[PDB]
């Protein structure tokens, strides 16, 4: 395609997919997918963006901390609670009351599952009011000490003991690759709470606080006819809200195990589908609409779900929260794990390697990541690993000091003996100052690794050096 200028980029982004070789072609198409540049993301958004200027195709891989990244979920609003002593002779809509020091805060809780003897098996306490009061008095999400829960005064039956913990802030789920896809959606620990708080397994598709803006609306074949009147409840916040299902769908839920799903971000009805919890079942087109499969195959850009522990006849409003992409602490290695996704010609045909994108990171990682990226093009020898200097070394100081630094770094010598870049590949193209662009998003002038740019400048000229596009200043010039 002029010799198939396929770039390759890996780094931290505001939005997943995490650890996936998702391909990108437009700017407005990468924003859609990994979108705005945060002050922790900048140099990677730019890296891509100002490449797609000379760019046909870009293959990226988002680096997430696997240990602390989180996909927004419906678990992450609820409130710890443990039925210390199941009562007896209780029933199902017996109301529960959460007090703050003998003072009523929430009074809309309610037992929701008993057995034959009235032994309390499951309850549901809305946290809208309490997290409010709790935030308001420093006890968030700690809680516990002055926070108490009693039953109606009273339900038919007696003896019970509910014990309150903290406000759960761990969404309890992270989706990365798809080999693990619903396998994380089906972890004892996760699936556990989906039972405990009687909700379905519906989570945001990509790690990130950006997922908190999603709001699923679920209606079953049951409350679908009453679709207008049916007053869907809101988990975990509380309160209700008139359904909308029949007022958005023509083709309504067919079988009793089919549900209407309406996904919203910012009041926008981002997606609208009908799915089934029973394998095989299809729409009027023999399209397998069994939940687990539908999503298993790029079914939805926004969310991801699993029929497992999906409450029968469940209808309500799910509120995703606790969503948490942490670039906060993506370790250098967490980057190298990512880059590795390209280290075999068997798998990915990628011609160029945007590497300078780490220019800004911890000087150490600035060097050791790239250094390693070179050792991927080296061992594969179907590419160009192009690489740029660390901001530290080139942007602040005057040229006098500037060059001294660069040359020391390229060997060992003075200050950068340790974090050197002392390698020598015929595939290694290093990258020689650092560019000063304007950031149409944050609306600020910003220094970015120049390598990202020249790489697109290659996909161009011949097959894979002529002024660069959007520069407005270079660290050194020229002369």
């Amino acid at each position: 395609n002029n010799s198939t200028g396929t770039a390759a980029l890996a780094g931290k982004f505001q939005w997943g997919p995490a650890f996936q070789i998702k391909q990108v072609t437009n700017e407005v198409d990468l924003v859609n997918t990994f979108g705005q540049p945060t002050a922790e993301t900048a140099d990677y958004f730019m890296s891509a963006m100002n490449f797609l200027q000379y760019g046909n195709d870009l293959r990226v891989v988002r680096a997430v901390d696997r240990d602390t990244a989180k996909n927004s979920s419906p678990i992450a609003g609820n409130i710890e609670y443990t039925i210390s002593t199941p009562g007896s002779n209780y029933a199902v809509g017996d109301k529960i009351t959460v007090k703050y020091v003998s003072d009523d805060i929430e009074t809309e809780g309610k037992i929701t599952e008993v057995d034959a003897d009235g032994k309390i098996k499951k309850i549901n306490i809305p946290t809208a009011k309490i997290i409010a009061k709790a935030k308001e008095v420093g006890e968030y999400p700690t809680l516990g000490s002055n926070w108490t829960a009693e039953i109606s005064s009273s339900s038919s039956g007696l003896a019970a003991v509910i014990t309150l913990g903290k406000i759960i802030t761990d969404s309890g789920i992270l989706l990365a690759e798809i080999e693990n896809a619903e396998a994380a959606m089906t972890a004892v620990d996760f699936q556990a709470n989906l039972k405990k708080y009687g909700i379905p397994g519906v989570v945001a598709l990509y790690p990130g606080e950006l997922g908190d803006k999603i709001e699923i609306e679920i209606v079953s074949k049951a409350d679908y006819a009453k679709g207008a009147s049916a007053l869907l409840p809101i988990y975990p916040g509380g309160g209700t809200r008139a359904s909308t299902a029949k007022a958005v769908f023509g083709y309504g839920p067919q079988t009793d195990s089919q549900y209407a799903i309406i996904v919203r971000r910012n009041d926008a009805i981002v997606q609208s589908v009908v799915l089934s919890t029973k394998r095989g079942g299809k729409d009027i087109y023999d399209s397998n609409i069994y939940i687990d499969d539908f999503f298993a195959k790029g079914g939805s850009e926004y969310i991801f779900a699993t029929a497992q522990n999906w409450p029968e006849g469940f209808s309500g409003i799910l509120t995703l929260s606790g969503g948490l992409s942490s670039n906060a602490e993506v370790t250098a290695g967490d980057l190298m794990e990512a880059w590795d996704f390209f280290a075999d010609r068997e798998s990915v045909d990628v011609q160029l390697f945007i590497a300078g994108s780490c220019a800004g990171e911890s000087l150490e990682t600035a060097s050791t990541v790239q250094k390693h990226v070179v050792s991927i093009g080296d061992v594969r020898q179907d590419c160009l690993v192009l690489c740029s200097p660390p901001r530290e070394t080139v942007v602040g100081i005057p040229v006098t000091r500037a060059v001294d630094n660069l040359v020391n770094w390229r060997t060992a010598a003075g200050s950068y003996t340790d974090n050197n870049f002392n390698i020598s590949s015929t595939y290694a193209a290093i990258d020689g100052n650092y560019k000063y662009q304007y950031d149409k998003y944050n609306d600020v002038n910003r220094w970015v690794p120049l390598a990202a740019d020249i790489a697109g400048l290659c996909a161009r000229t011949d097959n894979v050096r002529g002024q660069i596009l959007n520069v407005i200043k270079l660290a050194i010039e020229t002369p």
